[PDB]
């Protein structure tokens, strides 16, 4: 159910992918802190991927309290052609935030399963 976006010393990505119809993929994307400092200003930003329609909702809050598993939840769709075939879709994205002293960035293009 829950695959992994991403996974640093600090975070953790991950997410639930339900298929809601035949052209439209639901993500619930969630947040974890795996670090023993909270992490502030956290944001996540997307870019449409290549044969598809993206939809980002606001994140339900941009902050993690240490060892915080799921403390921010975000909900994406990803719409069209490609996923109606089988065709690999890959996510572009970026986030921010502050921790321990450090405003760091995190970045990849993942390819959604």
């Amino acid at each position: 159910q829950r695959h992994i976006l991403n996974q640093s010393d600090h975070l953790r990505i991950d997410y639930e992918l339900t298929r809601e119809s035949m052209t439209k993929l639901r993500l619930v994307i969630f947040y974890s802190n795996i670090s023993s400092d909270p992490i502030t200003n956290f944001a996540l930003l997307v870019a449409s991927p290549k044969g598809t329609t993206l939809s980002l909702q606001p994140q339900s809050g941009n902050m993690l309290q240490s060892n915080s598993r799921d403390g921010i939840k975000q909900i994406a769709s990803v719409e069209g052609i490609s996923v109606n075939l089988g065709k690999p879709i890959k996510l572009k994205w970026k986030a921010n935030y502050c921790t321990k002293g450090d405003s760091k960035e995190e970045s990849g293009t993942t390819s959604l399963p």
